[PDB]
């Protein structure tokens, strides 16, 4: 393997000013916040995320490695770590929260352009890691974040690995077999797509994860949501197959979803499309990309 240089910095907390909560409970607790380096005429708007055990400690500052470790604009940047009691992650702010709430509370003004433009990004954001040999093990809406309504990255690298658990994203292998590899992150690519597509519904609801095996081991998957065309629906089966050298790799879906992005109206069926705001099998050089 490959030395990795990537700065941690360490920041003071005199750097930084917490203004108020955003997220809170079990994963941490979230505040928004402004950070201004000690010699720069320079507010950087921040996310920070903090009881003080041994356990607690390795798993958050393994995190900060992982996110340290990155740079593309599909994937979370960290900027510093500050040393308090409680460890702080200070992250790049994402001011529209995750993209599961985003869709849920814009459901009537998400068109087919942002739908498919969000695949992309996405697909790009896990190409990434795929490059920087990371399997994520956690790919969901929730854990995609929403800088801009035309700007998203992923995050959450607490169960990202080199080469309470969410079953209804795990592939099968992942779910019997505890084998996780990029194509096992490429079902989870999937559901997310399906959860977009469904404008943020509960994959597989009402149904317990225990039966979520034995369901897809019978050969049953998600439902085509409404808005999807088959052949959109087509790429999230083929995310879904049982073998997994099958499915497609993160850099097709890229090619796949850029080219349906280009004709979205095409691909995607939206009550009164392209009258909403926020606030020939060609491919674009920078959509086509090798390992
Ligand atoms: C629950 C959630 C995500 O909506 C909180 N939230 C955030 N989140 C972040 O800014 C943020 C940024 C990151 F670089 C990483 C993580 C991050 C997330 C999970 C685990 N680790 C690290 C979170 N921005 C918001 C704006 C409005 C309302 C809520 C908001």
């Amino acid at each position: 393997e490959a030395p990795n240089q990537a700065l941690l910095r360490i920041l003071k907390e005199t750097e930084f000013k917490k203004i108020k909560v955003l997220g809170s409970g079990a994963f941490g607790t979230v505040y928004k916040g402004l950070w201004i380096p000690e010699g720069e005429k320079v507010k950087i708007p921040v996310a920070i995320k903090e009881a003080t055990s041994p356990k607690a400690n390795k798993e958050i500052l393994d995190e900060a490695y992982v996110m340290a470790s990155v740079d593309n604009p599909h994937v979370c940047r960290l900027l510093g770590i500050c040393l308090t009691s409680t460890v702080q992650l200070i992250m790049q702010l994402m001011p529209f929260g995750c993209l599961l709430d985003y869709v849920r509370e814009h459901k009537d003004n998400i068109g087919s352009q942002y739908l498919l433009n969000w695949c992309v990004q996405i697909a790009k954001g896990m190409n990434y890691l795929e490059d920087r040999r990371l399997v994520h093990r956690d790919l969901a809406a929730r854990n995609v974040l929403v800088k801009t309504p035309q700007h998203v990255k992923i995050t959450d690298f607490g169960r990202a690995k080199l080469l309470k658990v969410p079953i209804k994203w795990m592939a099968l292998e992942s779910i019997l077999h505890r084998i996780y590899t990029h194509q096992s992150d490429v079902w989870s690519y999937g559901v997310t797509v399906w959860e977009l597509m469904t404008f943020g519904s509960k994959p597989y609801d009402g149904i317990p994860a225990s039966e979520i095996s034995s369901i897809l081991e019978k050969g049953e998957r998600l439902p085509q949501p409404p808005i999807c065309t088959i052949d959109v629906y087509m790429i999230m089966v083929k995310c879904w197959m049982i073998d997994a050298d099958s499915r497609p790799k993160f850099r097709e879906l890229i090619i796949e979803f850029s080219k349906m992005a280009r004709d979205p109206q095409r691909y995607l069926v939206i009550q009164g499309d392209e009258r909403m705001h926020l606030p020939d099998d060609v491919v674009d050089a920078d959509e086509y990309l090798i390992p």
